């Protein structure tokens, strides 16, 4: 899968989890950009925190409103085929 295909499922799973534990919206936030800055290229921390800045919003929305399967969730917003 493409890079931001790959990225969004990390993300929605990530923020699914997470919410499904009460976890606060700005704890996954964080925890989302710990991950950001741990890619070992330039490029992939970019893209993900280009990623995580552009849909993480909508996508704890989606999920909020009892969506959460990653593959679908980012088929979706076209980030994945």
């Amino acid at each position: 899968g493409s890079l931001p295909c790959d990225i969004c499922k990390d993300v929605v799973t990530a923020a699914g989890d997470m919410l499904k534990d009460n976890a606060t919206e700005e704890e996954i936030l964080v925890y989302l950009e710990k991950t950001c800055d741990w890619l070992p290229k330039p490029n992939m921390s970019a893209s993900c925190k280009e990623i995580v800045d552009s849909y993480l919003p909508v996508i704890l929305d989606i999920i909020k409103g009892e969506m959460s399967r990653p593959g679908e969730v980012c088929s979706a917003l076209n980030l994945c085929e």
